[PDB]
């Protein structure tokens, strides 16, 4: 196909996903959760209620 | 003006990375390896690329 | 690699619009005015001290 | 009271509005009507 | 989009505060709390309730 | 005549909580919020200094 759908991310959620990787106060998997938020409101962006969103 | 950054990702991408926080058969830890290198092959710039005569 | 966006504040926003209904100006003189607010936009002033550490 | 509204254009948009604004075959009151109505779709999408 | 503004003289005060090292570290970052809650509140005049 | 900084409301909120993470030793709060002073002042797309990238 010529055609794919493509989704923004701003530098600041960017950098804030690769520093959540490292994080050693949170446990992978919490790590992963966090991430998994990111993704999710990337995927639909006007979902507001995230932990970072209060 | 002000002037901001962005990125593209592509859904297969962004589904891959999806999936990949849930993926039973990896550790969480390797879920995270896999996490961070497709996150930091987006931040990398593409092309810029190696002249070779610096060595 | 990047991509970008402008942020434009309202009242720059809004004066453009109120260019668009000066009667007295020919539509060629508003085309004009608001085509050099448009490209100042799009340049940056970035007129910061440079830290690079502290 | 600090916090002030933005608008975001990304380049592609705020370079269509300056292509328009030399489209010779268009009248200066064309081509202002249609820059209006870009600027208004951007303050109330 | 919502953005704040920090005029010079508040950005200038928190760098400076960060150097003052006779105040305790706990003591410099109330005072720059201080400050960034002054830039916050309110964040939205009509909902001044970061207020009460 | 005065200078004004922008500063996005997700940053504001960080600033204000990373003041008193308890997570962070306080020396480090006050490292991680001269880090974000520092690019309000001087932008440097997002760069801090524990980032490896």
């Amino acid at each position: 196909s010529n055609a794919m759908k493509y989704f923004q991310i701003d530098e600041l959620t960017l950098n804030a996903m690769l520093r959540i990787t490292t994080i050693e106060s949170l446990t992978p998997e919490q790590r992963l959760e966090l991430i998994k938020a990111h993704l999710l409101n990337i995927k639909t962006p006007s979902d507001d209620n995230e932990p970072w969103d209060e």
